[PDB]
This record gives structure tokens, sequence and C-alpha cells, in this order.
């Protein structure tokens, strides 16, 4: 399946695409302003997620670090990344469709809109101006919106035991985006599309 990742923010960002155990297509690549990276994703891919970095520096071997969504140091990403993270997330050729969702479970960096190429369902978007309204608890000094789990550890945030509810925490993502994840147990915002449809992810879709 095709994934065309398009960076149509005024600023840098290095995507990333993962699997969590290895990456997916060069796993990671810059886009600067306006540049589009289509990388192929293997049909049957489980737990699939692309996302943005913010203010990377990376040497000449593609080792160093990201502000926001770091993987290990790399520029290829073979692992998920460093909250906060807006994360494009999906499951593909499960029994015969894919599954798509845009989640800020692992908290916000940059505004995302995760849509398919191909016929037969909607695409999401989270594009509200997360960071700048972020409640100041939430606040990464590093740069963008955390989650609560990673801020404060609880089995409530975390949802740990399976148990967890909304909080205000949650509340306020899901306010700002109502089509993506606020948290592990929120009425869930997937799509389901035809299996193996092409899909395009693009960063701050309305700036």
């Amino acid at each position: 399946a095709t994934f065309e990742i398009v960076n149509r923010c005024s600023y840098t960002v290095w995507a990333a695409a993962s699997k969590g155990d290895a990456a997916l297509d060069a796993g990671g690549r810059q886009l600067n302003s306006g540049e589009s990276w289509t990388i192929n994703v293997e049909p049957g891919t489980k737990g699939g997620k692309i996302w943005a970095r913010t203010d990377c520096y990376f040497d000449d071997s593609g080792s160093g670090i990201c502000k926001t969504g770091d993987c290990g140091g790399l520029l290829r990403c073979k692992r998920f990344g460093r909250p906060p993270t807006t994360l494009a997330e999906f499951s593909l050729n499960q029994y015969g469709k894919d599954y798509i969702d845009i989640s800020n479970i692992k908290g916000f960096n940059v505004p995302m809109d995760f849509s398919p190429t191909t016929r037969g369902c909607r695409g999401v978007r989270c594009a509200a101006d997360i960071v700048g309204q972020c409640p100041a608890k939430l606040k990464a000094p590093g740069g963008g919106c955390n989650d609560a789990c990673t801020v404060f550890q609880t089995s409530e945030y975390c949802c740990t035991t399976g148990k967890c509810g909304p909080t205000e925490y949650s509340r306020f993502f899901k306010r700002l985006c109502p089509d993506a994840f606020s948290y592990v147990l929120d009425k869930p915002t997937t799509v389901t599309c035809p299996g193996s449809s092409n899909y395009r992810v693009t960063f701050c879709p309305t700036a």
C-alpha cells in the first residue's frame, strides 16, 4: 500500500514510519515545507504508525536527536517515537479490511490529516492548535503537548488496569479534536476502509 506523506507545515519535519519492532519502508526522512515522500507499506501490516518529528539534528550516519518524536536517535526509525507525537495509526488487510485512526494518547506535536487516496471511506483529521491551547501542566518544555499518562504515570491516565474513564486532561484533547482518540478507552474514532486502500498523511493540513 502507498502512503504519500506531505509536509504542508511552514517548518521542516522528519517523518517517521514504524510498526514498533521494524521500520516501515526506510523508516524516516526529512520533509522540508511542501515536500512529499511516498512510502510503501507491506500488506498485512498490523499496528503501523506514522508521525512527524520536529527540531532534529542528524549526523552523516543518520544518528542524532529530535525535540519531539525521537525514535532512539535515528533518522530512519525502527521503533516508536518519544511523546508528544500526534499519531496516524493503521492496520491493513485485517480480514478483508483496513483500519485507520489518529490518536492523541501519546500527546500532540504537529497537526495532521490522515485520508485514503482511494475510494470507499472518509479521512480523519486532528488539526486544531493543541500546542498553543495546551493545559499548563501538559506543556512539553521540549515542544508539543504531552498526554497525561506521560506526565503523571498513574493507572487512571495510562489505563493500566483496563478500567479507566475520561479525565480533565483527556477531555481537553477530545474537545480540540473530537475525531482522534483522547485516552485508551475512548469511544473509537477508527474508520474502516476497503482492504488494500492507499493513503495520504498531511502535516499541517489547514496552515
